[PDB]
């Protein structure tokens, strides 16, 4: 199977970091199991003995090839010391200010990747192809727009995703929004996807794999589960938005979101031309029970030495996949809460989705 430095030329740093801090600094562990030889920029929280415990466990190494930072200072620093002094390309999973670094010490055009990202500009990337009823709406003209649209819908910054069944949710909604806005006929999907590639020049274009995407009915992210039975025709939509992007220089990882209705009409609401957690799960497949796959992310409760040894306890076990670890304890004892990335997997949904609640039991 692929792992990033397949993708990347040698001069790239990788950083995964948003630009809640802490949230953030535990994002930057995430792709360390299938970087390989890719240099990782990681805060020092992410990579302690914690995270050498839970590897060892299950047969993995920490990367020898990791670049550590502590605080903003630090970080951005290392930025300007890779691109400036080390000859390094950074490539961002994140937009970050032009003060941090300059264009053009970019692995990846970020004119590119901002415009690959931009919601608004979904239409443009599938050729017309796959959407909704949508239209972009300043916020002076939203308020009198939306009474034209039928139940249920989306709204969404052109606060976060607004789903809106009736009107209490709508009058909430725009009590939040109060420069565009962008308004989508909430489809009444029968599956989701979260279909995945990668390109690199060499390599051309390779489907990964895709994950279905766990959420509530408002939207809100609680997990990814493995899947294989990805219709053709899904997975022929993704291809096609992903030769858009490698068209006009996109290289690396990128997964877009998919829905499919009732009549197998397929709707692309969420293009991510950027990885998540959810690419280790399809990368380190070689390594997962095939039954059945979550991949999700937990907190400290308070006690992060609970927190720790719980989680050990189902690593030994052998339900549980280590990913990624911030060591709250580097902070000083329960000061700042830990967090773990992690896959359950196992024969089935049943027993393996029994072992997390167990586990969730267990640490409240
Ligand atoms: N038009 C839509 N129809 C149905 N569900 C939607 C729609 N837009 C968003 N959703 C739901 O909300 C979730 C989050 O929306 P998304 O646009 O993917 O935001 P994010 O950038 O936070 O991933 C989706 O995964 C899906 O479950
Ligand atoms: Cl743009
Ligand atoms: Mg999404
Ligand atoms: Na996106």
């Amino acid at each position: 199977n692929l792992t990033l430095s397949d993708l990347y030329d040698k001069d790239v740093v990788y950083t995964s970091r948003p630009s809640d801090e802490h949230q953030s600094n535990f994002l930057t562990g995430r792709e360390l199991l299938i970087a390989n030889q890719l240099p990782v920029i990681v805060h020092e929280a992410s990579a302690t003995d914690k995270l050498h415990q839970l590897f060892q466990v299950i047969g993995k190494e920490v990367p020898n090839s990791i670049y550590t930072f502590n605080n903003q200072q630090s970080y951005e620093n290392l930025i300007k010391q890779l691109a400036h002094k080390e000859n390094k390309k950074i490539y961002f999973q994140y937009i970050h200010d032009e003060t941090i670094l300059n264009q053009q010490y970019y692995a990846l055009d970020k004119t590119l990747f901002v415009a690959l990202n931009n919601k608004a500009r979904i239409p443009e990337w599938t050729n017309g192809k796959f959407l909704p009823k949508r239209k972009v709406v300043k916020i002076e003209q939203f308020e009198n727009e939306i009474k034209n649209w039928e139940f249920p819908l989306v709204i969404k910054p052109g606060y976060g995703v607004m789903i809106c069944y009736h009107d209490a949710d709508l009058q909430k909604a725009i009590t939040r929004i109060k420069n565009s806005l962008i308004i989508e006929q909430k489809i009444e999907e029968k599956a989701n996807y979260c279909v995945q590639f990668a390109y690199s020049e060499s390599l051309g274009i390779q489907y990964l794999g895709a994950a279905t995407q766990l959420t509530d009915k408002y939207g809100f992210y609680n997990g990814n589960e493995n899947t294989t039975n990805v219709p053709e025709h899904v997975i022929e939509a993704g291809r096609q938005i992903m030769e858009n992007g490698v068209n006009q220089g996109f290289f690396g990882v990128a997964g877009f979101d998919l829905l499919v209705d009732e009549d197998d009409n397929v709707y692309a609401i969420d293009l991510n031309f950027r990885q998540n957690g959810s690419t280790s799960m399809l990368l380190l497949a070689n390594e997962l029970n095939s039954g059945y796959q979550k991949f999700y992310s937990y907190h400290s409760k308070g006690d992060n030495t609970h927190f720790f040894n719980t989680i050990l306890k189902y690593v030994k076990e052998g339900s549980l996949y280590p990913l990624s670890y911030y060591d709250g304890d580097w902070y000083g004892e329960d000061k700042v809460k830990s967090r773990f990335g992690c896959i359950w997997h196992g024969d089935s949904k049943e027993t393996v989705l029994e072992n997390e609640r167990a586990f969730l039991a267990e640490l409240e």
